[PDB]
């Protein structure tokens, strides 16, 4: 079988640092990138080790171009479960940061699969979606501060710890924190009868980003939700650019991503070596489910439906397309699930943190339609070797 879901944050950490052009030497691509394509323009992804690497690579230009370096694990991180919250200790050359999320366990013996909300236990999705989980509340400003002017705060407990990151973007403090999180759940795992292969991530809005990211960049995550996480999140850089007055990177804001972005690649996204369809494939081959709404139009649905299509292509690369879902429709408001959504992700909850049989083969259903072919035609049914 092709793994669902694996032991460490990331099992590609030994492949080798891809090529990194300085954005004026990048090649215009203007459709969606080849998510197979190393790096170096010498080929494609064969086997399941290539993707890990090629996975890698996506990260680092990610966190090159758009993002800053996502901090390696500390030094020493000390979890503990005392009253209901899990408390986790992080020091890293000479600094602390400190964690506290007030988790509720099931009654029983276990194991208990984990969902992890932004800012609340099951972000946007309801309580009784997750009735028995472990609820894990990612309180997002205990890293970086949200907010919603373009400006950062360099006081935030993460920028302390590592000051000479002021420029990256908040959405690599998110992500590492989400990923000290799930440190402190292995290290208290027998007390609170965890079950680390069926660990969720979810949130809406820019939670929708940050449970993005968080799953993208971090491989013990089983179930990877972003719900409406608009643009910057699902959505194409390039394609937004087409459709109008959406969030993309001539508006969105440069606290949560690097200026750096906006300084080199506005007016010329078709020079990005990567679009968010392959960070939407940073999940591959877990198990990923997306939710939209085209009743707001600053969520750019046809943007977002068109990178997940594209995204699709590598799960379908390794025979594993039923790992990959989503649900586009309107008639909902903002962050609260339409009827037929709250349904299909039920069956991806089932399917991949329950352990239940369920099927999710074609779960792509959409309102929203886009030329998705146009953006993908010259690389696509690519298949990998799973041995």
């Amino acid at each position: 079988e092709v793994p669902l879901v694996y032991p460490k944050e990331n099992m590609g950490e030994s492949c080798k640092a891809p090529t990194l052009p300085q954005p004026a030497s990048c090649p215009s691509v203007p459709k969606l990138p080849d998510p197979f394509e190393w790096s170096d323009g010498s080929g494609r992804v064969k086997n399941l080790a290539d993707w890990e690497c090629r996975r890698n690579e996506i990260k680092a230009e990610i966190e090159n171009y758009e993002l800053g370096k996502k901090p390696a694990p500390p030094q020493s991180l000390k979890a503990t479960y005392s009253g209901g919250t899990l408390t986790v200790v992080v020091n890293d050359n000479g600094g602390s940061l400190t964690l506290t999320s007030k988790i509720s366990v099931p009654s029983g013996s276990g194991p208990f699969p984990v969902i992890i909300g932004m800012n609340s236990n099951t972000g946007s999705l309801s309580a009784g979606q997750f009735s028995d989980f472990i609820q894990v509340p990612f309180n997002h400003d205990q890293c970086a501060q949200y907010s919603m002017t373009g400006q950062k705060n360099t006081n935030a407990p993460f920028y302390k710890l590592y000051p000479n990151l002021r420029d990256a973007g908040d959405y690599i403090a998110w992500s590492w924190g989400i990923s000290r999180l799930i440190d402190g759940i292995e290290q208290v795992k027998d007390q609170i009868h965890a079950d680390m292969n069926h660990i969720g991530v979810t949130g809406c809005s820019y939670a929708g980003k940050m449970a993005l990211f968080g799953g993208a960049f971090d491989e013990r995550v089983a179930l990877t939700i972003p719900q409406e996480s608009g643009g910057g999140g699902i959505n194409a850089w390039r394609v937004s650019d087409t459709i109008g007055n959406v969030e993309k990177i001539d508006n969105t804001n440069y606290s949560w991503f690097m200026q750096a972005l906006k300084n080199n690649f506005n007016g010329k996204s078709d020079k990005l070596p990567y679009d968010h369809h392959e960070l939407i494939a940073m999940v591959a081959p877990r198990a990923f489910f997306t939710m939209g709404n085209p009743d707001y139009e600053w969520l750019g649905d046809k943007s977002g439906y068109t990178s997940a299509m594209a995204a699709l292509e590598v799960w379908k690369a390794m025979g594993v397309e039923d790992r990959f879902g989503f649900n586009f429709v309107g008639g909902h408001m903002h962050c609260s699930a339409a009827g037929t959504q709250v349904n299909d992700v039920n069956k991806f909850i089932d399917r991949f943190l329950r352990g239940k049989s369920v099927s999710t083969s074609n779960m792509l259903s959409s309102s929203v339609t886009n030329d998705y072919n146009s953006w993908i035609a010259a690389w696509k049914g690519y298949t990998i070797d799973t041995s």
